[PDB]
DNA sequence: GGGACACATGTTACAG
DNA sequence: TGTAACATGTGTCCCC
């Protein structure tokens, strides 16, 4: 029974060589996130890299109560600014036409893997077609707006989002724990230009 | 020499045994801080606690930088509204505009059990209510103060004493022989913001 | 020469 | 069973 021990040992070896390389490479990542906090006076070993990760987390847990009070405060200041701006009416109509608000008919509603926030969807502006990413996952289901037409912003530059190119942006009114999209009352031909000036 | 051979080993073994104990006891301590894994049936092996803490820090770093941006924005608002209300820009008046002195109204005052000289006030600023503690019980009765409009420092950091949170503190002046609160001369609406009188 | 490291085996749990 | 996850003890390397 010697030919088996030659392979039973070679199997156990690369089991641990995978486990060793796994943990020791995961500690290396931790070393990149911790702050230096000092000059080259202490050598970064696993003993200290871990101790630093613990000490780093506890400090971050201490700042948690401060941020909770800021998010509460911003909900109150956003409500004030929302009402304050209501009495500043100085938009030049030339500066409004710079923005091209357009009606778009939805074609795809591809959810995005590993993401409970963003939804990928292919829109159609008539002749032109675009793909836009929308952070509306937790509220709007994908197979809900397929075929129905919505209002977006067109004159934008294509920017990669979550590894996806999104040339455009979707309008949405929010109320915190719930948000809606913008939708034409009566059906119109998609790709239509929104215009405030009366003709 | 076979003793010196073992003595070199028995020491070498103990030095390493103390090293692994340290970097394993950190992973244990690192596990006490990682939150629940959304699965009440989960195996917490080291390779995952390291992976977990890495991801848990990458997430806390984003949340930290977010509040870092928010407090900057909120600080910018206070700066704008502060320079708004003071049209005649004066350099020497600075260091005092930072103080938000306002006229409040004592809705209800009650003595605090266990304190000889403390008083729990319930101030109204018109817009909102406030609970402020002041140490003037040895001089003012709770029956006197009700309805009396007092000037208070309405933007002091909330300091908790006697388990009650004093949101700002009232103004008082004492000559040593006596003590009085600071009121406005003519009757003005609650929540009126004091300012320097000059032209 | 002592502290940190990676590597090859002995032990336990009880997977898949 | 035979992995998968934790354990110990020994040899190479480092410092400059």
């Amino acid at each position: 029974s010697l030919a088996k021990e030659r392979q039973k040992k070679d199997n156990h070896n690369l089991i641990e060589r995978r486990r060793r390389f796994n943990i020791n490479d995961r500690i290396k990542e931790l070393g990149t996130l911790i702050p230096k906090s000092n000059d080259p006076d202490m050598r970064w070993n696993k003993g200290t890299i871990l101790k630093a990760s613990v000490d780093y987390i506890r400090k971050l847990q201490r700042e948690q109560q401060r941020a909770k009070e800021l998010e509460n405060r911003q909900k109150k200041l956003e409500h004030a600014c929302r009402h304050l701006l209501l009495r500043i009416q100085e938009l030049g109509i030339e500066d409004f036409l710079k923005v091209d608000l357009r009606v778009a008919k939805v074609l795809s509603a591809e959810r995005v893997e590993g993401s409970e926030k963003l939804l990928k969807l292919t829109l159609s502006l008539g002749d032109e077609e675009r793909t836009v990413v929308a952070g509306i996952a937790k509220y709007y289901t994908p197979e809900e707006l397929v075929g129905k037409k919505i209002v977006i912003v067109a004159n934008l530059k294509p920017r990669k989002i979550f590894g996806i190119e999104s040339q455009g942006m979707i309008l949405a009114a929010s109320d915190g724990e719930n948000l809606s999209v913008i939708v034409p009352d009566r059906d119109v031909k998609e790709g239509a230009k929104l215009s405030a000036a009366l003709e």
